[PDB]
């Protein structure tokens, strides 16, 4: 009707059905080879893990349950004052392969606003965190002391059937999603607002919209960005660190809490999600190497240059993506509706004429396009939310819902310990020789 | 004069120059397959990575740099009045792939006592934390608050050399594996003694007896099982959850302390390191409901009273050994020297004549042997280290060594990001269909 | 070293030396039991000869020199314009035991083509055939006569040392896999095409190629089918039928023509190669006792009875396979990707999903899994191949490929006379009671 | 259809040589087509075949060749149109854009 978990409940034996019998008559099928270069290589090209809530087409980039983020923007309800989708319409396709109803998504926006609620003991370790610990750090550690809110910590402690794991896994990440913008507002406001009060949640409006206030901006527009945002970051399949961190550590059966930390220790690496940052230190920099304005043979010319200095343009490439990223499409979209004559903007927009063209030449791109960080600094600054350091943390709230209905899933699907093997150098040599 | 960063310095580019001349020849050589059961099934037996510290045989079990642990038991020098190894030699060992002398244990153990010194936030967090936060998360907690001192992250941003990556983490690895006892310890003394201060480094101990000190133990013997309890646990591969995550981690350039952090969260849970908790609770469990030394057939009347719950027996059963595991061999050596006639240690090695066959008639278990979990707990609760909670602790203070040795050289031998690609079932489904 | 007849020589001594070796280590090392069971019931299980060219593995599937047929798949050349592996590529593999390089495949293509001729005697004799004599007998017939041409016959009569048999049994082996589809598909025009001219031999194509022109096919897709086809009918082992009639007749030093024309009497055999005939006799029966479309619900019913009738559904089960066969995979590949939307292909389909875990709760079948023979009809009939007695023609022309490869090891190694020991029913009363 | 009109050749007139040049470009041109690319497929059409068949009994006349399609289509196009109209089947009125006006629609 209107419980998700009893949609979820439903689909559950279906899905299990469904998986043995393929299992049954295909589980010896080889789906791929291994090569000592993939083992080196970070497992580039090996298909590892079965993920259900989205797959990364090379070309055509990122559908949730089969829907491309156009189709999102059309189908997922919006906001009553709204275009952009609400990420409770999203999280809610995750979890279910179905489009929600308006009515599913009020229900969820007020089932998270019921849930938002910090002990003391994390609103007192985020009170007392130094401001040299970065974002990332408060998240992560933050989440980790929420754990002994989990219910499914207690639950298997006091033993219970592998066949109810997902009910318990379902309510932890209902509960961290719930709780998961207090904390990030929380260190916002600690941070850069010198502690003031987060404030309430409004028990009518949207998860962002909450969000968005206890951050403390206003602008409907903001809201909207932050809606789409949330929802473009939420999922980009099963292979990413963050995304496979959460599904590694998950396999163990650590509680939600502990599987999304260690998933935002993931996000923190440089490789992965300080990118959005790298990107806006390298525009605004540049902005101040060939001045705010430039034309397209001036700025052609830096680009060539800062290739022949053996050094790449940050936001562009991809380790899967083989074409433009329909995360960084959206941003534009939203950009040239929205703020098409802000300076960085159209820096950003300069490059997407000019940057794919290079690198094509240059050969060495396999990706010669955007990704989604190449856009997102430029927007987040736009609205007032200048503080770097910060940004992926927004990036985190947002992973939660993917990882977290990925989670569920493979909890009531009874997925095992992942655990591969292993070699040395010295070993794998021996192997080949024998 | 000794300093193990010089010997790092000297090997680094003697094991890059060979795999680059071996993956110039071999880098196309298939090494396996993929199936859609492995894919399904955690990556059961699919060799997704390279890991150069230890490698587990599935026959004859760990070893360490080409060591097993009973030659790491004869070669690895020891204490004085010792007779154990110490695990400063074993990490010594995973790092250079060479055996230490006496002296070169000295030097390591000295250099972790100079590095050993928590930061005022640190210790402000760690003494605000309830009770009732498990032992483990306010581990992972703490360890990535320390990232605040993270010498890689802070060099990572003004844009050092990937050539330098190296030094920093080895840096970082240090100071880390020094500061964990006085982490770990301070849990225990807030949880369980009330918050007594006492816990200090001795400058010429080793780092074993340094952390049974200010645990507050003084059994000489405690001390040996210590330093054999760290030993033993310091790597198992890299394709255990907990090794796994902080390669996964660490692979977006994370530092040390956050790739350990989350390794911790995976080591936490029930299928992994929490085991060995999880052993001594099932233990207090089938005491309470038998005598203290029950029959045979009432031994398989509980088991199978777990085995029909849809619970797993803990401590037994692995993803990659085919018998018993020598780690709980040795632990059971231990026993049988030091504490044969215990009563807790008697129904263990009740288990192991009962356990294995049932397992295999229940038939969910392609390895019916038992884990070092299964042994672990029985020699702690033995000296009086009652507290189940805290037995992943230890634990994670020993699987620093291996999983930071592996990152100094992921690290130098420039291993990229780890990203697979991941399939749902439907889009499996399609793929086996053409 | 580039005649596929002198890297052949080169291996032989190797393969002599590694023989002789092993049968001074073990010889006389115990392999295996007989017992009665086993003498009456055709020595099911029973390992007894060595066959180097293939081997096949009871849940895995046939090995063509180590490689699995997705592996041969991948690594086999192809026509330039083509996706199916060549079986002059796959010849070659069983020959050297290494996969050819492309010009390896060009050469031998033009090597069969020179070679491919028949005498007349052999041509009056086929157009002098009745059209009520099977083309399976008029294939052994043919073959058999050809023995006039036999290189190795005459050199056997003139006196030649045992050294030299491999030579002389090549250049016969490659001479009559050359004229096989001369033959082959005069038959077919004889009987189906009113002897139409079969027409020229084209230098530049390769083998099958030829063939599906002078069978008078054009449909690239048919000869794409029919490189598939020939390529994975080429060997299983060396315990079925015809390979064993091959050997065993071979044993005799009987000459290749001789020896393959007995295995095709073998072939010939409704237990054996006449197979594939009656699934589709049957299929086609059944859709027309079911109409053309059918639901899992009435075909899952129509299965049953034909179980409670006694009867056995054709194409699943056999003598070794436990799983199913890698042959029918292929073929089910081939259809999904070309012709999808068969009616008979999609009741083949239909079969896959419901009758294995029929053929499982009736729990006579051993392997209730699909076999080659269950697939191959629908393909040669949507093509346009309608003649069923001939469809056994196409499966001699592909294992002549297997035998003829493993004939020359036979006699490049100085296998000897296959002469087993009998007993009566009267003397193994008597033989066991003693 | 190339292939029932090779199926028909191969009975009636296996032997004319302009059957056999359209039977060897089979052979050649696919393998041209995929090398400069161009095209998704390389494989012949109806068209390929038609000809050389009508050459062969007589009408060697080639500009009247596309006349006889025309006829036969005839059968197809009217048998539909007849349907079109049983069914209501409205005007055929899409939406175009100019370049411009798709740059601009791209963006918005």
């Amino acid at each position: 009707s209107t419980n998700l978990k009893d949609i979820l409940a439903d689909l559950i034996p279906k899905e299990q059905a469904r998986i043995k019998t393929f299992r049954q008559q295909h589980g010896k099928t080889v789906v791929g080879q291994i090569t000592v270069d993939m083992m080196y290589g970070g497992m580039r090209g090996m298909k590892g893990l079965v993920y259900e809530t989205s797959v990364l087409d090379p070309d055509e980039g990122i559908r949730f349950r089969g829907f491309s983020i156009p189709e999102c923007q059309k189908l997922l309800p919006k906001a009553k004052g709204g275009e952009e989708p609400l990420p409770e319409g999203l999280f809610w396709l995750l979890v279910t392969g179905h489009i929600p109803t308006e009515e599913q998504v009020s229900w969820l926006s007020k089932e998270w606003a019921k849930r938002a609620a910090l002990p003391s003991h994390v609103v007192t370790m985020l009170d007392n965190f130094p401001t040299n610990l970065h974002p990332m750090s408060q998240l992560s550690a933050a989440v980790t002391a929420l754990n002994s809110e989990s219910n499914f910590a207690r639950a298997y402690a006091q033993g219970i059937s592998r066949t109810k794991y997902w009910e318990l896994i379902y309510e932890d990440s209902m509960d961290l999603i719930a709780k998961l913008p207090c904390v990030a507002a929380k260190i916002y406001r600690n941070l850069y607002r010198e502690g003031s009060g987060i404030g309430a949640i409004d028990s009518n409006l949207d998860w962002s919209h909450n969000f968005t206030n206890m951050l403390g901006y206003t602008d409907h527009q903001f809201t909207e960005l932050t809606r789409l945002y949330l929802t473009i970051h939420s999922d980009h399949e099963g292979g990413n660190v963050s995304a496979h961190t959460s599904h590694l550590v998950g396999s163990a059966l650590s509680d939600p809490y502990l599987s999304f930390a260690a998933a935002m220790n993931g996000l923190a690496g440089p490789l992965h999600g300080l990118a959005n940052q790298e990107v806006l230190v390298w525009l605004t920099q540049l902005q101040k190497e060939v001045g705010k304005d430039v034309s397209d043979e001036k700025l052609r010319d830096y680009i060539w240059n800062t290739l022949n200095s053996g050094r790449v343009v940050p936001g562009y490439g991809h380790a899967v993506l083989r074409k433009t990223d329909p995360r960084y499409t959206c941003q534009r979209e939203f950009a040239l509706k929205h703020l098409p004559n802000d300076p960085m903007f159209k820096l950003v927009a300069q490059l997407y004429k000019i940057v794919p063209n290079v690198l094509l030449e240059q050969g060495k791109a396999k990706n010669p396009w955007p990704n989604v960080d190449a856009h997102s600094g430029v927007l987040l600054q736009y609205y007032g939310m200048t503080e770097m350091n910060y940004y992926t943390v927004l990036f985190g709230v947002s992973r939660a819902l993917g990882v977290l209905a990925q989670l569920i899933w493979s909890r009531a699907l009874g997925f095992p310990l992942e655990r591969p093997k292993s070699m040395s150098t010295e070993g794998l040599m021996k192997f080949v020789d024998s």
